[PDB]
């Protein structure tokens, strides 16, 4: 078996090397650093993509093409849009729209792009798996849709686009396409987020400090996923 | 030598099959399909990404992977943001910029992430192949910085952004993110565009008119520049 774990950050993936425990090989390849172990009779492929949706699909590509992975997991933070999600709080992503998508002088509806579709959807099957574990470590776990963009939210006005427009429940910047590129391959995805902050005014400060415990919190529960594969 | 050539439509790279005229083999992968053909004792890899940066990053990363590519040559329209780009005319990109990159939350300058550049520069050989043949067949080819972002633009007040911030010359959806997959794994990238609209309040009623003319005339310029290889 071999599994594709990704994050956007340093940040975000330093917890999951960590946790993991065992030696990695280091594979350079499209600007991106890999690395490649052995956990528990299973493949797996660590790497940080860098920020936004180019670095995200270039990462995830090569992931799926280089490697040969046969599921992908996401693990980062993002932006809270909803009140029953807090700091620290863990979401898994049903599903995913590129909330910065706008073909309106077209007259398309926004997110949507000509010959694809607004909303990405993934592995019913992790995602059903996250749930479970979630629930029997006594876990709270929303199931909802993140929104994805090229740009870190911290306005009111954003926010309630992003909540009336694709009624999204958080926000960050690869999610999407990360789900999109596995899609469109046919390989299992799951994409989970910790909320870093509430995606207004303050967000960057609450960003800042809360970066480091809730890129613990998402990479931690995605390896307790790897335990049950 | 093998050469990658890119669309975003199908529109984009219909008159590119057309001239080459050669028999191509039908490869898919990834969403996409991809056309093989030789042309003059090279391997040329046709396709069209459809719109936007995650698929354009995506259908590049896939020609450099999985094809093999050693250039790859982008052909498509854009829009003008400068009196001298008129509707037909012809511009090669110098250097680009994802225009829609927004990282202020935490005091980057726009078009900036982390552990990236703000513009993404492309083939010296190749542009100065492009101004030589421009030159020769007495056609203007401004060489120019391109905006590219996940928006169809349509506003004045956009098109004053990309001017004012970027410097841009003309803005599209697909050309940064092209070059910089190409940038990454050290491949030379020419991007080129032919006008078909002004960026403003009527570019969609322009575009609908000189799509199919401005494809062309930057297809007939791509199948000059490899005629050049
Ligand atoms: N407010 C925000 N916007 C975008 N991505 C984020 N990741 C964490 N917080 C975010
Ligand atoms: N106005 C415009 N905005 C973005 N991409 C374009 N391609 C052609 N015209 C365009």
């Amino acid at each position: 078996q071999k599994i594709g774990i990704l994050g956007a950050m340093r940040e975000e993936i330093t917890p999951i090397l960590e946790l993991f425990g065992v030696d990695f090989e280091e594979i350079p390849l499209g600007g991106n650093v890999f690395h490649k172990g052995v956990y528990h009779n299973k493949e797996i492929i660590v790497a940080y993509s860098k920020i936004g949706k180019v670095h995200s699909t270039l990462t995830t590509t090569s992931m799926i093409l280089a490697f040969g992975v046969q599921k992908v997991l996401f693990s980062g933070v993002a932006g809270s849009l909803v009140k029953d999600l807090k700091i620290n709080d863990l979401l898994v992503a049903t599903q995913l729209v590129q909330h910065d998508v706008d073909l309106s002088a077209f007259d398309h509806p926004l997110g949507f792009i000509p010959e694809s579709a607004i909303f990405i959807e993934t592995s019913g099957s992790l995602n059903a798996l996250a749930k479970k574990i979630a629930n029997e470590q006594h876990i709270a776990l929303k199931e909802g849709v993140i929104a994805s963009g090229d740009q870190f939210v911290h306005s009111k006005e954003r926010k309630e686009f992003l909540v009336s427009e694709f009624k999204a429940s958080a926000v960050e910047m690869e999610g999407a396409s990360v789900a999109f590129v596995c899609q469109k391959f046919g390989v299992p995805c799951c994409v989970l987020r910790s909320i870093s902050d509430n995606a207004d005014e303050k967000a960057g400060m609450s960003f800042d400090e809360f970066l480091e415990k809730s890129a613990h919190t998402s990479a931690k529960f995605l390896k307790s996923m790897v335990d049950e594969l």
